């Protein structure tokens, strides 16, 4: 299998006019960064739609995971699941992004675009949909095989989803946000796996990015603590090789500078009175 270059990208699909779009659409920045970590209980209830809504999105886009597919068709189908049930791709021109949803096969550690890329038997292919419905966000991401995948490359997926499973299960009230890189990390070490550190989780609510960022690996320096009502993605990525980068000249495609492989699952959590709630959940 080759490293991969650049396909060629479609034209900007179009959104009905009714489907309200986030600030920063047609804007080179967006205003987000100093939102409140803690959400209202109405901001709660909206995101748990369009984290239902972010989940049926991924869940369509990968059962079109298949070898001779491409990731333009990829963000085609998420696209019009989102723009069929209300929401706006939140992706969709956030800073200058051309697409509906970040498609990142096989060395791509994130923020791959969708293009004229085909995909190969034994690929792998991560696809991140954000859902805009209700002036709230919901993100989520996961990584689906395509065709006979490698030995190597199904424990790499299925340990990052394991990682990202587990590092939710210890999200409760009063817990240092810490925990959650720590718990990554660890689990990563143990199959001599490299946690990506440059690329993070972050606060999301009625912005996609508000400030709040959730580092993967072990990093004790940080004393936030979670409280009831935060909302925060846990997203990592876990490189088989070496953690250095290089990033394509469209400015977003982000690559492992050896080329071996990576992976990332991702969902939008709250913190409960008592413990967690995926709101992206299926
Ligand atoms: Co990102
Ligand atoms: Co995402
Ligand atoms: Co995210
Ligand atoms: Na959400
Ligand atoms: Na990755």
């Amino acid at each position: 299998r080759t490293a991969l270059s650049p396909g060629v990208l479609s034209p900007t699909r179009p959104v009905p006019n009714w489907i309200a779009r986030p600030e920063y659409v047609g804007k080179p920045a967006a205003q987000e960064g100093s939102e409140p970590w803690v959400q209202t209980p109405e901001v709660i209830e909206k995101m748990r739609v369009a984290g239902r809504i972010a989940a049926g999105a991924l869940a369509e886009a990968g059962k079109a995971v298949a070898p001779g597919v491409t990731t333009d068709e990829l963000d085609r189908i998420a696209h019009e699941y989102l723009v069929d049930n209300g929401a706006y791709p939140s992706t969709l021109g956030y800073k200058g992004f051309p697409k509906s949803c970040c498609t990142s096969l096989n060395e791509v550690i994130c923020h791959g675009i969708p293009d004229s890329t085909v995909i190969t038997d034994g690929d792998i292919v991560n696809i991140d949909v954000t859902a805009y419905i209700g002036g709230v966000h919901g993100d989520t991401n996961a990584t689906f095989p395509a065709g006979d995948v490698a030995d190597e490359h199904r424990l790499l997926v299925d340990r990052t989803r394991e990682a990202t499973m587990r590092a939710i299960n210890t999200v409760k009230p009063g817990r240092a946000l810490s925990v959650i890189g720590r718990v990554i990390e660890s689990y990563a070490n143990r199959f001599g796996y490299n946690v990506v550190r440059d690329f993070t989780g972050h606060g999301i609510g009625t912005t996609f990015h508000n400030g709040l960022v959730v580092l993967h690996y072990d990093q004790p320096a940080v004393e936030t603590i979670m409280q009831p009502g935060m909302t925060f993605t846990i997203e990592p990525m876990i490189n088989l090789g070496a953690l250095d980068y290089e990033i394509w000249d469209d400015g977003w495609t982000v690559v492992t500078k050896d080329r071996k492989w990576t992976a990332q699952f991702e969902h939008t959590l709250l913190v409960t009175d008592t413990g967690v709630e995926i709101l992206t959940a299926l």
